[PDB]
């Protein structure tokens, strides 16, 4: 309740450390991805991604970002397999994006910035809830996919048509039967490191998985991203575009690569 980070100049990025001392942590995320110096690990089993029945509820601006969030409350859409040891259950999902097409993406693939970035975040049912999974070091498997701009994603226009509904922050709409399977690329090969929440807590309590393929999305739904608001309603209108960190120092880390 007495939050004051964003992206903004006065609250942005560089300054998060100041509330979150962990922000300058040995595990942070995001990362370049050095494509050349990522080493194949064939001790990596297939990654198991079912969300036959993820069923979800509603989607909120919360003035960082939007949630699409799921019930959780069964096991029904897990991640598994991978690095991953044990199931995560997803929970919620939702993106970074920028203001231009040349940026928005928090991990970076030799130096490359994509339009946009898609986090599905899961928790380890071994710690029987969200909130005790967040204090562990393998507490959390986050599913990350680039987003480019070319031709139109039709599994994420539902996301883009509801957005006039929740324009700023605290509004939430019902957003039930969304089917996430229509937001993943083709191929599931991926690159994998220990990191960090991207936002303030940045609790250092998430596997990274990145998918090399990236998806792609028309100028026109990126640009209803960039319709939304950080600000509440009522307030000086303030775009939400640009919530991205970027990358931190790699450290003591090695990123793992599923393929070739
Ligand atoms: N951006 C980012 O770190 O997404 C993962 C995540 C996990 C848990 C809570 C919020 C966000
Ligand atoms: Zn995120």
């Amino acid at each position: 309740m007495s939050h004051h980070w964003g992206y903004g100049k006065h609250n942005g990025p560089e300054h998060w450390h100041k509330d979150f001392p962990i922000a300058k942590g040995e595990r942070q995320s995001p990362v370049d991805i050095d494509t050349h110096t990522a080493k194949y690990d064939p001790s990596l089993k297939p990654l198991s991604v079912s969300y036959d029945q993820a069923t979800s509820l509603r989607i909120l601006n919360n003035g960082h970002a939007f949630n699409v969030e799921f019930d959780d409350s069964q096991d029904k859409a897990v991640l598994k397999g991978g690095p991953l040891d044990g199931t995560y259950r997803l929970i919620q999902f939702h993106f970074h994006w920028g203001s231009l097409d040349g940026q928005g993406s928090e991990h970076t693939v030799d130096k490359k910035k994509y339009a946009a970035e898609l986090h599905l975040v899961h928790w380890n049912t071994k710690y029987g809830d969200f909130g005790k999974a967040v204090q562990q070091p393998d507490g959390l498997a986050v599913l990350g996919i680039f987003l480019k701009v070319g031709s139109a994603k039709p599994g994420l226009q539902k996301v883009v048509d509801v957005l006039d509904s929740i324009k700023t922050k605290g509004k939430s709409a019902d957003f039930t039967n969304f089917d996430p399977r229509g937001l993943l690329p083709e191929s599931l090969d991926y690159w994998t490191y220990p990191g960090s929440l991207t936002t303030p807590p940045l609790l250092e309590c998430v596997t990274w998985i990145v998918l090399k393929e990236p998806i792609s999305v028309s100028s026109e739904q990126v640009l209803k991203f960039r319709k939304l608001n950080f600000n509440g309603e009522g307030e000086p209108e303030e775009l939400m575009v640009d919530n991205w960190r970027p990358a931190q120092p790699l450290k003591n880390r090695q990123i793992k690569a599923s393929f070739k």
